[PDB]
């Protein structure tokens, strides 16, 4: 199964056409190789500390038929709404 | 949003106990949720430009039964393998 070998040409290929570098590819060296699967959510929430009020963004993932909840990211969106 | 206000309190509470704030929920102001599904790949390689040889992390994350592929990383590990 060398699918990988496509994967890293092609990496070299668009790395070839994203900057203008041509790079030989010489071979696969290692590989790791992950499905992902779940169902990601944003959140984006109002909430209160020091009795004033923010507002935050909450990336949230999960995979619920394993019992995962993951919390990803907890970015402030607003100082002062 | 009936129980996705029940993920909302998640982002909340997994913030303080990781950050130690006090923040106290509200309520969701908007959300979107992604179904996610594919695979995703890390890839050693060995390059080649200008003679001497080099060695490239490459994340690649491709939907297999889309024949889409998507390159993310190509940083630069080392220039001797």
């Amino acid at each position: 199964s060398l699918e990988i070998d496509s994967l890293a040409r092609f990496a070299v290929d668009e790395h070839n056409k994203k900057q203008n570098t041509l790079l030989e590819f010489g071979k696969v060296l290692n590989a790791k190789q992950q499905v992902v699967s779940g169902t990601v959510y944003y959140i984006t929430l109002e909430v209160t500390d020091g009795g004033k009020k923010k507002v935050y963004e909450a990336k949230i993932w999960e995979k619920p038929w394993l019992n995962f909840k993951e919390l990803q990211e907890f970015k402030l969106i607003d100082d002062a709404p």
